[PDB]
């Protein structure tokens, strides 16, 4: 009655083609979903990755959700709740970085119970380097355009 999600996203540059990997299981069966885009970064991968594991989730479910990503660590841990008071602007006024994919990921994690694991290397977390194989593989052969993409 639980679902295991793992996720993990790549670029090859800053920015340069990149993609992501997203691996849920539930109920001993498991789903696969991966994407290429042209000019992304690391980064957004690895938010856009858990935003669309959690977008599959049609209705609420439990969640646990394990990632190595630093950034989603801290958005979710230290971040997004700061943002929000905010208005999801930083000190300068300006729109925080990625505000599209960090509102699409809060979207999706309100209609959830989502337990965090925060991987750490891919020893004895397999899932996570299946997910990370993914993730390099799309980038590979990317096919879509990540509009929300911005210099700097």
């Amino acid at each position: 009655k639980q679902v295991e999600i793992f996720t993990d996203g790549s670029a090859l540059g800053n920015p340069g083609p990149g993609g992501y990997g997203a691996i849920l299981r539930y109920r001993g069966r498991e789903k696969t979903f991966s994407a290429g885009y042209t000019r992304t970064t690391n980064n957004r991968m690895e938010l856009m990755a858990a935003a669309v594991a959690l977008e599959a989730l049609k209705e609420h479910a439990e969640v646990i959700l394990s990632t190595d990503s630093q950034y989603v660590r801290q958005g979710i841990t230290q971040w997004i709740h700061n943002w929000k008071k905010r208005g999801w602007k930083t000190a300068d006024k300006k729109p925080v970085k990625n505000v599209d994919l960090w509102q699409r990921l809060d979207a999706a994690l309100g209609q959830h119970q989502i337990k965090w694991e925060w991987v750490k290397g891919h020893a004895g977390h397999p899932e996570n380097e299946r997910a990370d194989e993914l993730a390099r593989a799309a980038a590979m052969n990317p096919t879509l355009e990540d509009t929300g993409y911005q210099v700097e």
